[PDB]
Order: structure tokens, then C-alpha cells, then sequence
RNA sequence: AAACUUUCAACAACGGAUCUCUUGGUUCUCGCAUCGAUGAAGAACGCAGCGAAAUGCGAUACGUAAUGUGAAUUGCAGAAUUCCGUGAAUCAUCGAAUCUUUGAACGCACAUUGCGCCCCUUGGUAUUCCAGGGGGCAUGCCUGUUUGAGCGUCAUUU
């Protein structure tokens, strides 16, 4: 093969991207009975990521991250965690 | 005699005509030369602290930059917390950007967000398997480049 243009700069980035803390009446409940963080999410969630991004940003860990599409547009995560993470203890965030 | 019934008065009442209103329309005339593969026209889906739509905009989302205007407020003074003498959302701006998923539509598809192949770089740590970010693989022709094809055919030291 070969060449001599290309494309441009490396735009972007593309990643960020866990949404808003989506937690609500039920969403509490589950950090706190369960255990289990109920963040939200970028449609567009490339799944497996989730882990790497609440892994990362949070950065506690997890282990299950079953993920709804709700009603809105929301594409809203459940997201859980090992031995660690205490829920309301890592929700010193939200 | 009333009720009723017609009739004409005034008052309401149904209705929205007449009058006057005009950021429309309609027809005139006079300049002007520009779309797209450098991804167009069009479509979705989204983007405000608060928004349904018309409007503007694209994950940098009613907007970034840059100018001059500005000189003082914008989405102008809806409210609202709002924030300001180092220049605020307005005009111009197109000597910058961002420009999702698409559409001439483009790797294959597409009643789905489905299915492959390279290259670079991260985790598992043997390149060859699984996940993350970046760059990429349509067609017809133009021209050169670069490999190989026939008993088209030339000549060579055998």
C-alpha cells in the first residue's frame, strides 16, 4: 500500500461518557438494599465501557452491569460492587 | 283577563358583519452569478438551569473562534438565581471551528443498529482468541507507477 494526504487531527477522543447520576426514589433503594450504582449512560453506551468508565471515574470496581433502555432516551445502567464499594459509602459522589 | 301569538320600541343575548387598521400577498422594474465526493440539496434523533413548537445548533449542540460594534447588559427586562472597566447571549463573521445517525452515500447490509478486513496503539500477556481509543477498504473512467500474461510477437550467450 501506500500514500501521501490522510485524514486530518486525531478528533477525538469519542469516550467520556457515563451521563448523569440517574437516582430517584427507586434508584436510592438500589444503593442502598442492593447495593447496586444506578448511574445513566450515552445510548450510544459501548456496554463493557461502562465498567471501564465507573471502574475508572468512580474507580471502585464492579461486577454485573445490566443495562435498560428506558422509556426516554435514557439509556440508564445497573451497575454493582465487590466486596468494596459500601453504595451510600461510595456514594460520597451521589 | 292572561297564557300564547305576532309587531315596534329600549336593555341585554346569540352571532361576527360594516368602519378604520397591515412586520402579508400581487404585479411591476433594476442590479448580481452562485450546490455537491473539500460529502449538496433532504431526513431523521437529539442540544437551553427553565422549552412544547416556529427558530438556531450538533455530544464544543439557541451555540465555540475571530473581528470590529461594541460600550453595557442577553434568551434583552418571562421569572429566576443571572453575571458585568480584564469587554455579556446583538450585528456583522464567513481570510477560523464543532459540524451525531444519514442521504448523490460509501467496506456488506439496513423494517434491525445487524455483519466483516486491514493498520496503529492499550488490557488479558505468545502476534495468531475476547474489549478500548485513533486511522482506514465503494464504482465507473483519466493519466503515470508497479507486478505478471498469451503458441501477439523480436532478438539473444544454451
Amino acid at each position: 500500500y501506500a500514500s501521501k494526504a490522510v485524514p486530518h487531527y486525531n478528533r477525538l477522543d469519542s469516550y467520556k461518557v457515563i451521563e448523569q447520576p440517574i437516582t430517584s426514589e427507586t434508584a436510592m433503594k438500589k444503593v442502598e438494599d442492593g447495593n447496586i450504582l444506578v448511574f445513566q449512560v450515552s445510548m450510544k453506551a459501548n456496554k463493557y465501557q461502562i465498567k471501564k468508565a465507573v471502574k475508572e471515574l468512580y474507580e471502585v470496581d464492579v461486577l454485573k452491569v445490566n443495562t435498560l433502555v428506558r422509556p426516554n432516551g435514557t439509556k440508564k445502567a445497573y451497575v454493582r460492587l465487590t466486596a468494596d464499594y459500601d453504595a451510600l459509602d461510595i456514594a460520597n459522589r451521589i
